[PDB]
């Protein structure tokens, strides 16, 4: 028989502590809290890094491991697979014509770009953006398209940007090199421009307060076909402030 | 003895947290939706629960059918049979124009959903979270007729009799034309006029879900003091 | 003995439980809306009540007006107070021009809500699900006018010289055209150059909340220094 007036004080300190836990989620696993904005606000001294979170809420289980900035407040939230590798992707039946098409949705192999890391299941990660979107006033993404006689953006021989990628957003918004300036990705590196025999890169990102573009879900090449001409990607987080 | 009042105090404080971290879909402890339900308690089964998709105060929770095979919350209208009658006599036998039986029928009336004594619009804001939490939502509903065409018309072989749905942000879903705004149909007892009652049944869905519940029906082929219909409205479905 | 300390901590915890089912609408121990508040505590007053309806951290709760006969939840301008002068001289006669107080005029300014020291930011997300938990919101402001028509003019007995509103989802808010879009006047005493100060009171409602609050002004009378105008931006209210 265990002492009872002890018993009765751990029990006290644990249900204390549970409702502690219930105001002041910590971000672990089994218990996750709202977004990184939520615990940079309650927790100023707190460290950037991984936490858990379910903007969801209701049940726990679909929680999502993501990278706080505590510096800024951003959630970032990881592709399920950054890497693309640097290959061949593409053979058209028609090596001369040049024109957009879909890594994704058309060439041998491609995927559609999925986000929370591989235990997820996607539909849920879908409900935890759409929550997280709410909770944000702005999101960002970065991607590197990694390059080998495929320009990306910026044309060295005509100086103009009809070669350039297309990126697919989250819902139906293909986002673009140019057109409404709203739509439109900007390029921080840009070493694609020329044919060269070695491989290169252009790095490529997209801000905006309409969240529901991001992230991106797909990637566009135009500049491609043609057996010598290979690419890969190093996708970045979506991240929501 | 006498001071076990404060192990019952203990047991119900324990109780208390437990609810909150994880509700048991009472009408007192109402979880958020179906599909959380069947995450957090993935050998309870099938039937129904009390949910409160837009938390806060939890006396506007509703009660629901959680399936629990596959996480639908389904939503119940508030008056699933509409009677079967001539609801409608038209200056005419140009039986060839939609109607809306809510907006324009004698004694018609808009689609409500949420049971009880729910007010419809606490119900609205919960429908709301709802298609937050879920990706998709289906919706069926029986039109029985009697010397009425609902899809197919066996004289003509073509759909150009079919009856419309209006769907809850307006919408309108219809038998023909673009794809994504096109109802399907299960079965199709209506095709001819033959003086007895015949029924058919449709289903739209979708994964925008603003569109659903179907809120009102437009029958096209009605308007003489013979022709008759009427409705069994089921539940609208979120996943 | 120290019972004294044990039944004192089970009413604390018991408390802290509380708080969390029930919040009070305090600002350690916010509510989420005004709405919830008259549902679950039927017996408060109107009043001055925080709110949290993004939840989360408390620490951006917002400071609310809540009435408690009808369950809404207002939000005060930051400076619902615009003061009266002239703001804009154009090379005019023409005229007639729209032009937006906070986009172009000197010392203009945008409206922003939640006051205290609030962050815009925050309060931005505030709005976000206050709209979602809510059937319709509605505003008022009041343009304070000295040789400037704000709506009627009463030399032609039309609205072309009437201002325009700014809704927060970008939409312009309009005196004609499509009706969803349409604002109302309740007084208008600026129909015409009079040399002294008059006011006209407009109003926009809608279940399409995303719209308001009201975020910018463009009058068009406005561009000779003999014209002058201010404002009082009333709360934005939601349901
Ligand atoms: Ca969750
Ligand atoms: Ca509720
Ligand atoms: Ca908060
Ligand atoms: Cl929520």
């Amino acid at each position: 028989v265990r002492d009872r007036d002890l018993e009765v004080d751990t029990t006290l300190k644990s249900l204390s502590q549970q409702i502690e836990n219930i105001r002041s989620p910590e971000g672990s696993r089994k218990n996750p809290a709202r977004t990184c904005r939520d615990l940079k606000m309650c927790h100023s001294d707190w460290k950037s890094g991984e936490y858990w979170i379910d903007p969801n809420q209701g049940c726990n289980l679909d929680a999502i491991k993501v990278f706080c900035n505590m510096e800024t407040g951003e959630t970032c939230v990881y592709p399920t697979q950054p890497s693309v590798a640097q290959k061949n992707w593409y053979i058209s039946k028609n090596p001369k014509d040049k024109r957009h098409v879909w890594f994704g949705e058309s060439m041998t192999d491609g995927f559609q770009f999925e986000y929370g890391g591989q235990g997820s299941d996607p539909a849920d990660v879908a409900i935890q953006l759409t929550f997280l979107r709410l909770m944000s006033t702005e999101a960002s993404q970065q991607i590197t398209y990694h390059c080998k006689n495929s320009v990306a953006y910026m044309d060295q021989q005509t100086g103009n940007l009809k070669k350039a990628l297309l990126l697919q957003g989250s819902n139906e918004i293909e986002i673009r090199a140019e057109g409404n300036s709203r739509f439109t990705y900007s390029v921080t590196v840009d070493g694609c421009t020329s044919h060269t025999g070695a491989w290169g890169k252009t790095v490529i990102e997209y801000k905006t307060t309409k969240s529901s573009r991001l992230p991106i879900i797909d990637v566009a090449p135009l500049d491609v076909g043609a057996p010598d001409q290979e690419f890969g990607f190093d996708v970045g987080p979506v991240c929501f402030l």
